């Protein structure tokens, strides 16, 4: 009844979505045409600073791709983003 990853990305700026963009690609090889590979995320998460466990990355995934896709996109990805730092949840 409120929706909290909606502003998670309605909170970043095209300015600031590009700088993930530029990372995101380092990643994208297959996975539909702009996905990357939940293994590959750790990489990603490492790469800009935040370092979180993979222990936690992959449960959340499991819940966010409810068809097991095993890939996430640059809509999905971003919750995952928005969801591991603080701020507006």
């Amino acid at each position: 009844m409120d929706d909290i990853y909606k502003a998670a990305v309605e909170q970043l700026t095209e300015e600031q979505k590009n700088e993930f963009k530029a990372a995101f690609d380092i990643f994208v090889l297959g996975a539909e045409d702009g996905c990357i590979s939940t293994k590959e995320l750790g990489k990603v998460m490492r790469m800009l600073g935040q370092n979180p466990t993979p222990e936690e990355l992959q449960e959340m995934i499991d819940e966010v791709d409810e068809d097991g896709s095993g890939t996430v996109d640059f809509d999905e990805f971003l919750v995952m983003m928005v969801r591991c730092m603080k701020d507006d949840s």
